[PDB]
């Protein structure tokens, strides 16, 4: 029976050697994971950054062409009034609003931070178990 | 017998050890299902953004094209009557600008498909423990 | 009495290898689908950029060509008068955070549970 005892013994000494190597694999996929997320979430900051800055440019070229466009129709009308004519003086002048839009992941980057940080809260002591 | 009690405490130290440490796992799988689930919402919200940035982009250069023909026009029955050889036909055309736009579809029913399978491997701690 | 709980404890430790084998089967799957979910964004983020950056060109040709059709304009009505700003498009450019994150996904998937070893 003493025997039996020792084998029993050697079998969980050597299961848990085999566990605590599991569950440190399992620490490096947790990080790794961590490491991914915070990589993913740059990227999204960067892509608001550019998407943002297109609807920027968008709007401004915008009213830069409205300006434009009603100089020039001024000009054209003011032409023809010279001109004598019944033609008309007046058309090309305008611009329609176009609604641009915008990104705002403001929540989203907000609670992406959040799993990150409780994910790494999720590690395994191992001191503890081995 | 001495030996066995010892051995026996030592298995549930070692069991309760285990139940703990999968218990950080299953917190794991829940907040990495959380941050997939964020990022997918913020992939939709980008395309939104950028189809409607293009939509408004088709939608200024046919303003603009129009635009230019009346005012090109004009420039040139001005110059009709004015009877010179100058050219009054430029500045009137836009060539095609090229707007494409994006269609996630494909990626997002793959996240979401990982994303399920993900959440089916929750350890069981009560078969566990 | 001694015996008897000598096979308790045997048996104890049997079912929960058992146990503990099926959870790391499941550990084992959670990294293949976060690997799975993470390949899928990166797909996403590519195609991102590229209709970006392509919107950001058209922006640009199209800046382009109205400078010059101003300019004729202008020209023209300038010619009839004696008879009688720049655009930034900024470029998306994720190198650095693909580069990265295809460094996380292979070190990830080097955290595989060997099943075997420990069954
Ligand atoms: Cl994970
Ligand atoms: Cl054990």
């Amino acid at each position: 029976l003493q025997e039996n005892q020792k084998i029993l013994a050697a079998s969980f000494n050597k299961a848990m050697t085999n566990i605590v190597d599991a569950f440190t694999g399992v620490n490096d996929a947790i990080t790794q994971t961590s490491q991914a997320l915070q990589t993913v979430a740059t990227a999204l900051n960067k892509i608001q950054d550019v998407v943002n800055q297109q609807g920027n440019s968008l709007n401004h070229l915008t009213s830069q062409l409205r300006q434009n466009f009603q100089a020039i129709s001024s000009s054209i009308q003011a032409i023809y009034d010279r001109l004598d004519t019944i033609q008309s003086g007046g058309r090309g002048g305008s611009l329609d609003q176009i609604n641009v839009t915008f990104l705002d992941l403001e929540y989203e980057m907000k609670k992406l931070e959040e799993a990150i940080k409780k994910l790494e809260e999720s590690y395994i002591d191992l001191k503890e178990l081995g």
